């Protein structure tokens, strides 16, 4: 008993899509009638993702580093060339970068932290915004985290990361405002992915105490509201922040 | 290109149904496969609506002042009586009590808005969870306000009742996490509906200023997203706030 | 090593003054320089607080049910035949009204704890706001709970009617903005304003789970920050909202 | 009528110390008998303003890069040498990067500005917080903006780093406590810290109308609460964000 969303004729670019929620939101977006972009650092397991996803619908992969400007312009002429538009744009390639106290953690591993969360989905965006003016249309969706509503301890690079995200989707959000293109983020608690073999057990116990559903999201869940999101009947929320956290969060 | 919800099956309750965005949500439930009970205060507009509504699909009109007890108990045994279950329950049916400062407004005025706008939605809870329990399954959205995130100048009672409705959503969505029993709230901005008749045409004005989307919100535009927190798609948010401000709300 | 808060010449009126929070802001009070009004709905716990209060300072005590209209005009009356002023007014009056989820607790405490916490202080600003408006001058503090932000499960009154006076402080805070009177909240966690019971260590240990400081608040640190928002050093936040969560909150 | 804050005894460092809200601090920490590092820049404003603020207590200007690691281990041993402690932290260096949509803003101008207003902070945070550990004690004020809670359009990169900078506090405070280092974050609205050009009164009318007390915070009003989240007083708040909006934020 799912929704069925219409994405009929449109294109979605996904960042992280080899795997993990990024895959989960490529299935149900080829299952809705769009046309998938799966952008991806991991060049051999987005050939295997691809291969499986092109079963469901139209899919075009393109290996990008999306901490680097030249490839993200790359990325977008490969997308258009391959579909024509870039009609939807969900951000949803982090890293954690393992945990430990703010002033324990590695001074690098903080930078490498703020650039792939933080300036890497800025950059996209830069990209991708005038190709969403060109048309008349567009619906962003940023993949934060509820560690960017509260500050975790031992992550404070990811929670600091996560939280500028969405300001950078409030400033974006308004800024569009008028302009026929709406952009918002949503905050997941934990969902069991591969991302989990770059933290310590005890951060992921931490991180499932604090639940009321008591469990993990689902990737599938996921996609449901970020895809509700990319949609034409997300009409008049922007700027905004949809949260995916099973009862966790307080606002 | 609306998306598809899939209610099929479901019976949706929703006060404030005769009119405005409760009147757009039955609409789109019934055009998703819902029976609805529609109820309201104004039996003589509930029977119109309810004749206009019976062209798409299942409808049971019942007069329910949902500040009394007695008749919510009669509200609840009458949808039962007719459909059996009550699956979804939408909160729609606020008053504004008018506007003026915090001091010179009327106590009795300022009462009746706190009861209208929380005690109302926490009356029909009360009688509502018990069968969904029973039922193993509900799905609970509460209709608040941008100005009960916010708290606008000259309604002080009707943000401090949107206010309290979040809270309580908060609490009740953290008590039934475990009970497939999903709770969450919504803040539009102003719709152009008939509650623009019991306020000040300087504070419509004010309104519409805050709204970086330059327009009002449309009743159909709010049923997208409140039906979606109404379908089994919603899934792993809870206790939660979506946003239908236009950009406005800054959390 | 504390601060001196300059309140001297000022009147402070204290809701809730006999005992707790209330008590500890009138030593702190008094220790700072102000004439103290205490009201409480208790004349015997008034008149003990009274006797040890006045070693400290000026105090008058007043018997008041803040939920009574007339009886506050008659507590701003006597307040003001004795001190001539009253500028600056803590609302610390509230109640718990004891712990059950949503659907079980009994209607007439639910509206009992909106009643005391939430429209009692509306009913104290409203006498108290035109005082205010006369002297040019005034501070508010209106005292909620970690809880109106995170609405507790069991406790859906208490988080309601602390959300909602949240919800009025932002209100009244902007409508006085130009008017010289700032008006602000605070929110406590768990306060040991009481020695509970013997056999609930189970319960106290899963309190403090949910503090990261690891322990409770105690009421004179309350009294510090609550009585910074009743000084002119407060001079640029106003519908505000001051944490005391020890770490808890995440806004 | 200004509190009396108690610093005797302690020592304060203050980033961006030569120059606006920092410099307020100074002033307002040598009144309270702190001894103050003036940590900034430009060594010649930091002569300057040396000379100036040593009129009123203990002063020892250090100039430093507040984004280079190797000049921050300097600066902590040069203050150390002078003063045998760092009791508090006060990172009010931020920058502002200018104005521009998010897609039409220079690249490395949107990563000078996450440099400058959140590596930076962390990178002194994480300097300071083991002499912190060593001493038992200390108090650390991080000065974000208002645009970090709200999204300000046309200043993305100045909205996400002050944003981020908010997420570092909360996970920095969880993490200390325990610790008896209590970390916390102000949200300025526009401050007065320098005159606008003559031309751009229009402007000026724009963001004083989003202020409800309708005029612009003062740099010694900032002070008031900067330094007492930098007191003894501030006792059972960490991880949290004390409002100097004028009225404007809603949470
Ligand atoms: N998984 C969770 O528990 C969880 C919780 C909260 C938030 N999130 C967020 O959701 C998103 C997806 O998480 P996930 O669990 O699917 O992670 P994942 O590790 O399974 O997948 C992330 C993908 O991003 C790609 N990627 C990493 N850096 C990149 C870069 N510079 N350029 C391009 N691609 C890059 C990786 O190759 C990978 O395929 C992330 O932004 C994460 O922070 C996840
Ligand atoms: N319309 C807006 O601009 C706007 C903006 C923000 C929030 N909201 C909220 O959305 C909801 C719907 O607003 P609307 O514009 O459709 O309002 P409306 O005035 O058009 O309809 C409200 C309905 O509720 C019914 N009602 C009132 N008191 C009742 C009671 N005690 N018992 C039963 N029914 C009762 C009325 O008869 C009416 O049919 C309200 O809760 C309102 O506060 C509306």
């Amino acid at each position: 008993h799912m929704n069925r969303i219409d994405l009929e004729g449109r294109v979605v670019v996904i960042t992280g899509g080899a795997r993990g929620i990024g895959y989960a939101v490529a299935q149900r977006a080829l299952r809705s009638g769009a046309a998938v972009a799966l952008w991806d650092l991991d060049a051999e397991r987005l050939a295997r993702s691809e291969r499986e996803l092109a079963e469901l619908g139209k899919v075009c992969a393109v290996t990008v580093d999306q901490t680097k400007e030249a490839q993200i312009e790359a990325a977008v002429g490969k997308t258009l060339a391959a579909f024509g538009a870039i009609d939807v744009l969900i951000n949803c390639a982090g890293i954690t970068g393992g945990n430990g106290t703010t002033w324990e953690l590695e001074p690098d591993v903080w930078r490498q932290v703020i650039d792939v969360n933080l300036i890497g989905p800025y950059l996209v965006c830069r990209a991708v915004v005038p190709q969403m003016l060109k048309q008349g249309y567009g619906r962003i969706v940023n993949i934060a985290s509820v560690a960017g509503k509260e500050g975790n301890p031992n992550a404070s690079h990811y929670s600091a990361s996560k939280a500028g995200l969405i300001g950078l989707t409030k400033s974006l959000g308004k800024e569009l405002a008028t302009k026929n293109i709406l952009v918002n983020a949503v905050t997941p608690a934990a969902a069991k992915t591969e991302i989990f073999d770059s933290m310590k057990q005890e951060h992921i116990d931490y991180m499932l105490s604090k639940i009321p559903m008591n469990r993990f999201l689902l990737p599938d869940e996921a996609a449901s509201l970020i895809l509700w999101l990319g949609s034409e009947d997300c009409a008049f929320s922007t700027g905004s922040v949809f949260d995916l956290s099973g009862g966790r969060a307080t606002y």
